């Protein structure tokens, strides 16, 4: 597994993927000094993880046949699953798809948003979060609650999931831990779980759209299948809108 | 945590509670040789489990258990409601000796038929309803079967089975009718290929003892009072979705089903009543 960009995200993705014991080999990929210092800080806690190979560098060649490449490449891993994380995701998931030529190109989307959005709702109801099911489609403020899975009530909970990330950046400057965890996705991909996550891909032809995060089944081949739901007129109408 | 009955069910149950590190103490309860022999087999494997296992017959050993799982059952023979009363007779000896020593415990009824034998326990213990639960329809296999028809993980499929843990159960298709029967039939076929169900119901009791011991506030279709629901008026117990925490059932759900679905839960209720 490869993870490019050792910003606070790349490390919380790298540190979370490592706690999941997902890779036999983790590659961190332009600031040479920084990269080697992080690699050796991980390598020093190898006992407390299950990954005997952690190596960083500036040479993409180290990204050789790397089944998963988390982006926070084609040349050396022409077969890899691309997983984009860089913030303006839905757009940059278009970008990558068009740069790589790959068929294996996924963006974090609203996996994390729908993740907290769930926690909060169950938190209010007093139900274990695993037993409440409900998602957020659309772009990672324009997120679109699929209430069909009180109008002003659920919008309110959603409101708190929008202002959240924003207010986080004011205080911190970036989300590091929150998106490291949700990157959950590496888990399902590697282990071929065929689980369903709201992730960003092409939705042209859905919701009348002719030019985002939809529920997709994830496995060792990436998205094996995309859902084409028949949602409510407004929900669907706000899909065109979030697209816009 | 106390298990009562060290037959195959209780031992599969026992082995699941130890496998989930829910128990820091575990009691097992008529044949001594089996009791010790079962207690020594587990203890001989301790390094591979957290724990402090103690078996015996004296119910004094159960004193102050927090959860008590009851598996004490009896076997059919060549020659359905006599059984239902034998076990009731078994419960007239078990439940009083449980409450005599752990009155604030959580009773978990796994012995069959549960729905009825969950009403028996409540009626014998005089416990509040929240501390008297039945393994019920804890659905998992229904969800699994469906979740493979669709090529998706079963944690991203959601649906449940309510009513009698039996042929009367209802699939709540509001949140496939074949897959329901395939489950019930498979329960029957297991009981006569094998003599009983154990592995499966053990995994399930684990699921439930986990929610409860750890206060996960998790939702489980389990047998409790539903008098006042679905046009029901008899103190009948059935599997509805309930919220399980460190105080047994904290809240029972009041679901809103299609008309067909609500007439079937009355049937399922009617069918249990006729024996009860």
């Amino acid at each position: 597994i490869t993870v490019i960009g050792v910003g606070a995200v790349g490390m919380a993705c790298a540190f979370s993927i490592l706690n999941k014991e997902l890779a036999d080999e983790l590659v961190l990929i332009v600031v040479e000094d920084k990269l080697k210092g992080e690699m050796m800080d991980l390598q020093q806690g190898s006992l407390f993880l299950k990954t005997p190979n952690i190596i960083a560098g500036k040479d993409y060649e180290l990204t050789a046949n790397s089944k998963l490449v988390v982006v926070t490449v084609v040349k050396y891993s022409p077969d890899c699953i691309l997983l984009i994380v860089s913030n303006p995701v839905d757009i940059l998931t278009y970008v990558a798809w068009k740069l790589s030529g790959f068929p294996r190109v996924i963006g974090s989307g609203c996996n994390l948003d729908s993740a907290r959005f769930r926690y909060l709702v169950s938190e209010m109801i007093g139900i274990h979060p695993s037993n409440f099911h409900g998602c957020i489609l659309g772009e990672h403020d324009s997120s679109v609650p699929i209430l069909s899975g009180i109008k002003d009530m659920c919008k309110d909970v959603h409101k708190k999931v929008t202002e959240s990330a924003y207010e986080i950046i004011k205080l911190k400057g970036y989300t590091s831990w929150a998106i490291g965890l949700s990157v959950d996705l590496s888990c399902s991909l590697i282990k071929n779980l065929r689980k369903v996550h709201p992730v960003s891909t092409l939705v042209k032809g859905q919701f009348g759209i002719d030019n985002l995060s939809v529920p997709c089944v994830l496995g060792r081949n990436g998205i094996s299948e995309v859902f084409k739901p028949k949602l409510t007129v407004e929900e669907e109408q706000q899909l065109k809108n979030s697209a816009e």
